[PDB]
């Protein structure tokens, strides 16, 4: 009886995925993950990023945990590591923008825009999962 | 008689521009420019950076002064300044990629992508105006 993830949660690539069923805003999505110990979604990897990416376009924005509230225009994901070279290419056109009053990520369409983080939008919480 | 910038040079904010006719490689691009005393294009400002796009959107891919031949990743204009924080925001949707591989930056229809330096394409100059 193997459960690679609790009940309701995704499996992709040794980690365990939650999709919000309601919409909160950046901070209160924050602290739903935390409740579950888990992290407002932190992209590791390409394939992760495609998988959220098209999820996420089937129920509309959605936070992913990545901001910067700390210093305007450094973009930190929620463990405090730093937004990688590699990762900036999953910027939509024309983002990040509205520096400084736009301050908090998601998934819109195909890619990610900066966003007013008091608007409520679905969020995605990650933890490791348990192998078998 | 007042003459901004030289014969079919084009004036904005201070400085002038020259739209190649025919296309070359980044380097040689580069060169071009140099004959002219001018720099293929730094862009620094943003009404310049969308003058540029729009009328290099009449032509075709257009190259801008910018590579990361130096250092991969990291992305330096002609006269080595380093790409602001604030202009990473025209990049196209899923650029900059194939790093090591597309190492010079183009206008590609409404953003920037990076391509190969040895392929052949139009080219922009610009250099300081004289005021009247
Ligand atoms: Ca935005
Ligand atoms: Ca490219």
């Amino acid at each position: 009886l193997c459960r690679l993830c609790p009940w309701d949660w995704t499996f992709l690539l040794g980690n365990c995925y939650f999709f919000s069923k309601s919409q909160r805003n950046w901070n209160d999505a924050v602290t739903a993950c935390k409740e579950v110990k888990a992290q407002l979604v932190i992209i590791n990897s390409d394939e992760e990023q495609t998988f959220l990416q098209q999820t996420s376009k089937a129920k509309g924005p959605t936070w992913m945990g990545l901001s910067d509230l700390k210093k305007e225009a450094t973009w930190l994901w929620v463990d405090g590591s730093t937004l990688s070279s590699r990762f900036q290419k999953y910027w939509n056109r024309g983002e990040p923008n509205n520096i400084g009053e736009e301050d908090c990520v998601e998934f819109a369409g195909d890619g990610w825009n900066d966003s007013k983080c008091e608007l409520k939008k679905f969020w995605i919480c990650k933890k490791s999962a348990t192998p078998c």
